[PDB]
């Protein structure tokens, strides 16, 4: 439906690319960036520059649209760990902004990425503006291969400590708001750890570590933008691309 689609699948062990389509074209990251964000936070924790338990007190004025978890803790605040859980598992937008604030914002997330060897992925804006997805706008974009390689480094490389690696995987495993995507076509008993995104201009995307027997063995990154299709159809389209990668 006019969609520009890009995807890649990696073997998690070897890092070998198994299949790709437009892997080096830029797509709006949308909420998929929230995994990289918590990656940067976990890296700071590893370095002793941040604590998982540090409580962040925020006010009504910090709340942006779609903050299902953060809107419930204006009185007592939330820990860095809780915010990352909210950002990843619920796609909480205020949580994402609060975490960006802790690391120094989008430029620092981008710097984090640069420093781990990702010179492609860039965050420029905050929630909700980063979801604008203006055609050919390079702000807040990644490529399928850059995202997949970065996800793989975060989840299986020695970039994060064992504890942080597993914490990041655990948050993604607990994703609550990606049901109509890869989860809808996954065989029973399969492990999936994912993060989805939706943006303007018919943009939709998902990043995932997944595999049979309750263990991940594959990285899958799928982005689309420019789609004329309804949300249900966009969901099915990603799901179908995913089912093809998992199957074939």
């Amino acid at each position: 439906g006019g969609a520009r689609v890009g995807y890649i699948e990696l073997d998690l062990n070897s890092g070998k690319v198994l299949e790709s389509f437009r892997p080096e074209e830029r797509f709006p990251m949308m909420s998929t960036f929230k995994v990289l964000l918590c990656g940067a936070v976990l890296s700071r924790i590893d370095a002793g520059q941040e604590q998982l338990g540090r409580r962040i007190h925020y006010s009504q004025n910090d709340l942006v649209e779609y903050s299902p978890v953060t809107e419930k803790h204006l009185t007592d605040g939330m820990t860095v760990g809780e915010l990352c859980s909210a950002a990843i598992t619920m796609s909480d937008n205020t949580a994402a902004n609060l975490l960006l604030t802790t690391i120094g914002g989008p430029k620092e997330l981008t710097a984090f990425l640069h420093n781990m060897g990702d010179h492609v992925t860039r965050l420029d804006r905050w929630e909700p503006e980063l979801n604008e997805a203006i055609p050919n706008d390079e702000r807040d974009t990644t490529t399928p291969v850059a995202m997949a390689t970065t996800l793989r480094k975060l989840l299986s490389g020695e970039l994060l400590t064992l504890a942080s690696r597993q914490q990041l995987m655990d948050w993604m495993e607990a994703d609550k708001v990606a049901g109509p995507l890869l989860r809808s076509v996954l065989p029973a008993g399969w492990f999936i750890a994912d993060k989805s995104g939706a943006g303007e201009h018919g943009s939709r995307g998902i990043i995932a570590a997944l595999g049979p027997d309750g263990k991940p063995s594959r990285i899958v990154v799928i982005y689309m933008t420019g789609s004329q299709a309804t949300m249900d159809e966009r969901n099915r389209q990603i799901a179908e691309i995913g089912a093809s990668l998992i199957g074939g």
